[PDB]
């Protein structure tokens, strides 16, 4: 089914508890979606879909290029299929900065506030603020008041600190020493937003994090940053020195080394954001489709081609399957495999 | 917007007084419904989308594998979709047999009626019912009663008389004497059925319609079956010998003459079924892509690709402006283009 | 064998008599060559295998680049395999312009006088001076040179009067009017060189000839040009009105019409020359070999390939094969196949 | 220059002395041999061309399917090539098992024996006689025959001890401990052919050499073998214990790690094989050029390609500078680079 918001309250405080996380898989399509919730299945586990501002535009069509649109169609669809399957499944928006909010988080969360006004629950159960583009202070002054309207819609906030590099679609950010967040930020997160009793939070935090794949080693993480934090956080709140007061987002999830996952894990990652692996996973057995096909797939020498293998299923099947074997590895990367919320087991 | 019954009645009534036709595109997912609508769009024309029992079957994923549920998705998907373009898209159902009702058209129905309770518009505006397989009188029978349950639902439904050649899905039709629909077979529909008065309905009686693409010319087609049962139901109905009492269905649209296109218009056909060309057009430029990207949507000598080109979006934004392309040549073939009910011109 | 200059004069004059003519390829190397020589036995056919400059300085390779050495090698070569095949193969050097005969033509002719000076017989039996691109009189002029020097090597001469359409390596000839040659170029060829009698020569007189493979049809042959030159020669020399004078060829022999090559074998062409379609048929199979074994052909995923599949002999022994094919069947639009003149049948 | 005998005994002289090798390149053609010598040439360096019995066979054309037609043509041709390059290029010919002596090389030494008596040199410099199949006495009784007939003709007998493990044609050799040469196998070697004096001899002796590529470290090389075969020898002949009375053959060199290749060299190694990894890299820009030029090397769509492109030279020359690039890696691997025995410099 889709995650209720209690239900996704208590796969986000299960994750914390036992030291594991959640993988959250970019979707751009029926078919992607389809991919994403069977790997959860798969892996008897719950898992997040997760729609980009570039993604939810993919999604509306080139005749409408619309953010909201895109989002909305591809979450109705999403209703419909996890309904059928026995996992958690929530649906989340990523990276939203500035210019972009009156066009796509805040008009999806005034379509849940409707919804919740109604008695049902939100049709998103998170969404993004990606403030690193702007100084701290007015990061945290919109995170405040979008974290109200969130939390009223029954819906949990993720926000960011620091940024992530690399490309993230036309524009890159470089690589460099912004990609590791500071005490300050932290320090100034707790004191604006507390520690979930103003309504629920997730922190992208960036500790070296760097959306895509470049070779194995060459993104240098730094988990460290994640443990400081907490520690900076349990000082101010005046816990014990060992606990996490932020529940962590790992951007950039595809092409980490597994022991960096692993560190991750152990300073209150609860969500890693996996989308340029569930990529090349999709598309790896289109290429081999076209190129063993290629007689079927081109209508070739004045031949007609081959129906079996031009028919769209043919390979978008293969495409399916292959993601979704992919997203059952992020499963048991991140440990949350064999733990769904439902024990259908 | 989605056609509500109404319009979609006045779209085919259109259709029939001015000798065009509409074309139903079989989709099979949320970037062939997006190629579908766009494909009208460009044209200025209304169409329909239509989803066969395999088409259902892949939308729901392969974790679900339900014709149901991915015909509901999908279904709601393209309302979402359809909502944000100035055209009229009607919802089609293709192809269901004996065997698949229950699983198929008869809960698809029922949903709608649920909605008709309510003072709702139905989720899908026309459903097909194939008794090809079975004797005549057996598939009037069932004809008779799925009309009644349609109709009660604000539903068009479309019935088929002989048989279609080729393959379609796993099962091939025998390419023989039984394409070309019989005199008796028309006399016993309007017999069962009236002439819209029991409810309103189409009828693809075939004249040597093959599904899939062979060799130009290869595919025998007779539209002069047509004339003659137009002729045979107006003997019938006591009407003059020039009227039209049957809304015909053109099955096998792909690969088909433009000669013989224009000679069924001439006959009543409003509906023509594009499958195959669709495809064909959706998958060209991806398999194009995959050729000249080869480097890059494979990660080749140590390597590790480019996810420019291996991001599905980047070959599938080409997969849909083709496959829209292919649409807006069916709007012409079938001269619907520009002219839309809505008149957005 | 190698055609001997006494097995070539008599080779021709079986063509001229009998209205057929002998295929002459291009090849660039052993593997073209071999096809080619296969090509002719299996069509039990004598023929032609010929090298173009850029066929020549592609022959040398790439630290070379030089025509003498790769014709030279490519004839040494060619001499070993011809001697185990029953059929008559002849070598020949193609187009050579003005500017290039200090370099290809004039050395290669002075090899083989050296050859015949001490009672052997020469390393080509043919040589094609093109100088179409120079006034009619200095093409003669220097024609007339050149057939002493080459029948003082029994070597046959081939010229040509008009041009010939499209590219041929670097360089392209527009189609136009110049294609076709006129009356006076045959009368003065006639004038300068005599009807065989002071040297054999071939004529490649253009009737609308076009090098390359375009649509069916685009180019526009006309042969009776051949069948007038024919007149104009047999009333200088005093013959009957149906006297053939000249042994024509046939150039930009590919993508022609069958009806065309009929036409023009009616008129006395006895050589016609193919490149670009062997081109397309050694190609062919290697295109398909890297497609459906891109994974062998490519270390892909970390893997190493597949050696069966990158050994070069494993496709090219498929180039070889198909571009032999193509030559068969040139021996049968020629009529030439099973009539070598070893009648080894 | 080809390499003369006095020339070829000279270069391993100067490998031996100076602890460096020289590569021996399989090829099978006319662009292959071009590649080699390109690469030799552009290293600085002098090399070996060698023909397999299959190379040989292919080298022959599929209607002639001989070896010795095959390594005589490709012979002949490379005499012209290696004319004009400042580089000297010895020609070999690769394992020839027993029963292909007949067949491969006994008439071949025969073609050389005749040159030799009319006071010419051989057409080839060295032969492989591989015996590896039969016991070790038997080997060396024909070894002995086989060496006498070679030095009459001024050719180096290569001969083999211990099986090469992997595939060499359709013929596979188990990967075992008969890959590893023993102590009894080097000592009856010397006592049955001396150490030079009794005619010039190459010695594969294997150390657990594969023939083919397998991922990197797999295949596991014993060098130390070649050190103790040294000092076998040395005792056997009463020689200081330093002395390295063989010159040994490095058979299976593709694929091999830097580390191997640099300690086989100090234990006497003067000639190393290559072929798989030449074979990647003719090929390797082959399957690049089908896949960026699909549409232009198949006709498509009812178009007619691209000619530019489906010439057989614009893809062979890219072919023939990437193994000409792999070449000057093996010079550069064997430190034979920068030092031909015709200091062009
Ligand atoms: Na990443
Ligand atoms: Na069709
Ligand atoms: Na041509
Ligand atoms: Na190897
Ligand atoms: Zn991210
Ligand atoms: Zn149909
Ligand atoms: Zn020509
Ligand atoms: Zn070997």
């Amino acid at each position: 089914p889709i995650a209720t918001p209690e239900v996704y309250a208590e796969m986000l405080g299960q994750a914390k508890q036992n030291s594991y996380a959640f993988p959250a898989i970019n979707c751009t399509s029926s078919e992607t979606v389809n991919a994403a919730i069977k790997g959860f299945a798969d892996a008897g586990s719950d898992g997040i879909i997760q729609f980009s501002t570039g993604g939810a535009e993919f999604g509306s069509g080139l005749g409408v290029k619309d953010m909201v649109t895109g989002a909305v169609a591809l979450a109705e669809f999403t209703h419909v299929i996890a309904a059928k399957y026995p996992v958690n499944v929530a649906l989340h928006t990523d990276h939203c900065p500035k210019d972009k909010l009156d066009s796509y988080v805040r008009p999806l969360l005034a379509i849940s506030a409707q919804r919740v006004s109604k008695g049902g629950n939100p049709l998103f159960q998170s969404h993004m603020w990606d403030g690193s583009a702007v100084p701290i202070d007015e990061n945290l002054a919109i995170a405040q008041e979008l974290l109200k309207a969130a939390a009223a819609a029954k819906i949990i906030l993720e926000i960011e600190i620091g940024v992530v590099g690399g490309e993230e679609d036309g524009v890159a950010n470089e690589i460099n020493e912004k990609l590791y967040t500071s005490p300050e930020d932290f320090e100034k997160t707790i004191e604006a937003l507390g520690a979930g009793e103003h309504g629920k939070y997730l922190l992208a935090a960036t500790f070296g994090n760097v959306h895509g794949v470049y070779k194995p080693g060459n993104v240098k993480l730094r988990p460290d940053i994640l443990a400081q934090g907490q520690q900076v956080a349990a000082a101010k709140l005046g816990l014990p020195a060992d606990a996490k007061p932020f529940d962590f987002v790992f951007h950039g999830g595809s092409g980490s080394l597994k022991s960096e996952i692993e560190e991750a894990l152990r300073y209150g990652v609860v969500k890693m954001n996996v989308d340029t692996d569930t990529q090349y996973a999709f598309t790896r057995p289109i290429a081999g489709h076209m190129f063993t096909n290629y007689d079927g797939v081109l209508k070739v020498d004045g031949e007609v081609g081959v129906k079996k293998v031009y028919d769209p299923r043919s390979y978008l099947k293969k495409a399916e399957a292959s993601m979704s074997q992919r997203v059952v590895q992020a499963c048991n990367d991140l440990h949350c495999a064999g733990k769904s919320l439902t024990h259908h087991h």
